[PDB]
Order: C-alpha cells, then structure tokens, then sequence
C-alpha cells in the first residue's frame, strides 16, 4: 500500500470505499477500492480478463483489510446518461454499447462468473468508445441510492437463491430501456415497490408465462393481478428489431430469457458499429 498515493474519492458502496490513486513505483492511475474464501473468488477474477471487463490489476490483503486495484476509467454510464438527458445517446451510440456489454457477459458467462449487480454507474466508459464492466458482485457513511433495486431480476426478488446467469441479462435489458427513453424502466424504492413496477408493466407472472414462479419462496397468491401493458409503450421510440431484443431480454423466466451470447446474433446488430461519444473530462 505504501506504493500508493490517494487523488481523491470517487465512489462508495455498502462494503469499500474507491479512490482514485497513482502507483509511486510505475506511474500507473488506478481506482483503488478499499474494504480466504474471498481470497480465492477474487483471485479467480484477476484472470477474467476481456476489452469489456475493467482489469483487475492486483488483490492486496494487509491488516485485516482488502484491497482492489483496478485500471482506471474516467466516466460511468449514470453520468454520461445524465449528461445526455436533455439530447439523448444517439442510437448508433446505444447499440454499440449493448454489443460490446453482451459481448463481456458472453464472456463472463462462459466462464461460469455472474456480475450479480449491473447498474449504470459499474458501466465504465472512455474516449475510444469502449464501456467496460466493473465491481463485479459495513461503512458507516455509505449514502443509500435510489437506483438500488432498479435492476434486479424478478427471480432475485421472489428469493431464489440459485440464479443463473440471467439475471445479468435483465439487468442489462433494464439499462437498454433507460439509455433509449432517458428514464429508469422499473424505479422501485423497496423490495415489493421493484417487483410490483415490474408486474404493472410486464403482467403479474403466473404459472403460463413462468412455469413454477408460484412455488418461489416470496411468491405470494395475494399480489395483485396486473395486465400486461402494451410493449410500443415501454420504450418508444425505438425500432422493432430493438423492441424484440429487449423482450426478450425481459422475459420473466430466465430460461426463456435470452442468453448473451444469442443476443449478439439478434438482427438488431447487423449494423452494429463503433462511434465515439463526446466526453467532457
Ligand atoms: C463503478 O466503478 C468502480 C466500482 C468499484 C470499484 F472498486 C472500482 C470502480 C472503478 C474502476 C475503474 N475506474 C473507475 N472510475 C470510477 C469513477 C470515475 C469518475 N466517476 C464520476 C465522478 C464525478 C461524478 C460527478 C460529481 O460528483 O460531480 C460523476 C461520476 C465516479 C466513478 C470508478 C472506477
């Protein structure tokens, strides 16, 4: 740690606070994250590395505390979206950040990692026009977020404890939606507000489109019963082959959920390409 110098605080979360900091023995600028079982599962993420994965460059354990080095990146997601709010992320922009997204999950997937906690602000972007994935899934001063929830899958919330690797890909359905409409899809503030925003515009699931959901252990044969709103709704206006794409994405059972790696074949990238976003740094 003594090869480290702090620049500043640039985020935190219910565990670890993250610093922007410079490696005194090689000049690298790096996001320091601060906080045996553990040991390993990350270890194992040292060698997960991909274009759209933010590298884990080193694990450092000293004094009963943890450490995690990681490449640095400038902006997030959340904050280029925010910064986009009134024009919008032109589409060519959208796809080509979906692409490269599924293309990591197809990646982590198939290494058997879920991310468990994609969100916009652990979508990491630069000037190349690369987002990468970050932090992959207490202090006292950690400020509760309202986006919390917002992307969970259904199944997390019915409390299924043995989730697939789907429930990635609902949270980057979620994260679509949001880029195309410049507003949250589901903006639940607690556990059963998620679930029932979700069921307002979705349908409340039942046994024909999710076989078994009335077995999941915070099923409950009480929840109201809501229809399925029209999907031109949801996210106009974005094009069908879009709008086919992220239902499938947001089919509530997660083995009809599509997979990252058949999302990529999906018509709506045939003309996929790679621009650059204008960043203010
Ligand atoms: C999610 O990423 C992580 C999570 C855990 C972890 F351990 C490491 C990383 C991580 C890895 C690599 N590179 C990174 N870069 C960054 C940020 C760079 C600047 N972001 C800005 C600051 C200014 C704000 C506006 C304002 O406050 O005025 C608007 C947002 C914050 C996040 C975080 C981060």
């Amino acid at each position: 740690m003594e090869n480290f110098q702090k620049v500043e605080k640039i985020g935190e979360g219910t565990y670890g606070v993250v610093y922007k900091a410079r490696n005194k023995l090689t000049g690298e600028v790096v996001a320091l994250k601060k906080i045996s079982t553990a040991i390993r599962e990350i270890s194992l993420l040292k060698e997960l590395n991909h274009p759209n994965i933010v590298k884990l460059l080193d694990v450092i354990h000293t004094e009963n505390k943890l450490y995690l080095v990681f490449e640095f990146l400038h902006q997030d997601l959340k904050k280029f979206m925010d910064a986009s709010a009134l024009t919008g992320i032109p589409l060519p922009l959208i796809k080509s950040y979906l692409f490269q997204l599924l293309q990591g999950l197809a990646f982590c997937h198939s290494h058997r990692v879920l991310h468990r906690d994609l969100k916009p602000q652990n979508l990491l972007i630069n000037t190349e026009g690369a987002i990468k994935l970050a932090d992959f899934g207490p202090v006292r001063t950690y400020t509760h977020e309202v986006v919390t929830l917002w992307y969970r899958a259904p199944e997390i919330l019915l409390g299924c404890k043995y989730y697939s690797t789907a429930v990635d890909i609902w949270s980057l359905g979620c994260i679509f939606a949001e880029m195309v409409t410049r507003r949250a899809l589901f903006p639940g503030d607690s556990e059963i507000d998620q679930l029932f925003r979700i069921f307002r515009t979705l349908g409340t699931p039942d046994e024909v489109v999710w076989p078994g959901v009335t077995s999941m252990p915070d099923y409950k044969p009480s929840f109201p019963k809501w229809a399925r709103q029209d999907f031109s709704k949801v996210v106009p206006p974005l094009d069908e082959d879009g709008r086919s794409l992220l239902s499938q994405m947001l089919h509530y059972d997660p083995n009809k959920r599509i997979s990252a790696k058949a999302a990529l074949a999906h018509p709506f990238f045939q003309d996929v390409t790679k621009p650059v976003p204008h960043l203010r740094l």
